[PDB]
């Protein structure tokens, strides 16, 4: 039912992941790994630490960009007179949302794995620093919210189809 998807938690998930993407990006910046990644020095640009974080930055800042724009679309979702055109909008966004699950999975793994390289792998990821752990945690949290949208790729689509 098109007229129930107007209150679909999907929109909420966009807001949640929108914020989470800010937290991850910001946390990485707070650590200073973004600056290190941009640093052309061969001991920083080839350093795996900031490079792993730069993957978090990639998906972080672009998720902010994408989700922000996606939320703007939701504003006018119920303003669409054609249910078919609504399906087009959902299909277009939700396909990327499913891809975000992949993208954040990869970025997350870079953060988690690189931590196990630089720090004792016998210890859990929660033995890292405040912001570093925030980036990892909220990256994982993002994956959850994106995996929900991956399911909605069928739910919402068929409810409009």
């Amino acid at each position: 039912d098109p007229y129930t998807l107007v209150r679909q938690p999907h929109t909420i998930l966009r807001v949640v992941s929108w914020l989470f993407s800010i937290v991850v990006f910001g946390s990485i910046v707070n650590e200073g790994y973004l600056n290190s990644a941009s640093e052309g020095e061969e001991f920083c640009i080839y350093n795996r630490n900031p490079n792993a974080c730069s993957y978090g930055v990639a998906v972080g800042v672009l998720a902010f960009l994408t989700c922000l724009l996606y939320l703007a679309l939701d504003v006018y979702f119920p303003q669409i007179s054609s249910v078919k055109d609504r399906k087009k909008a959902v299909l277009s966004d939700i396909g990327v949302s499913a891809f975000w699950a992949f993208l954040w999975f990869v970025g997350f793994c870079y953060l988690a794995n690189q931590w196990q390289v630089s720090k004792p792998k016998d210890n859990p990821l929660n033995e890292g620093t405040d912001a570093a752990r925030a980036a990892i945690a909220f990256s994982f949290f993002s994956i959850f919210t994106w995996s929900l949208t991956a399911a909605l790729a069928v739910r919402r689509f068929k409810d409009l189809s």
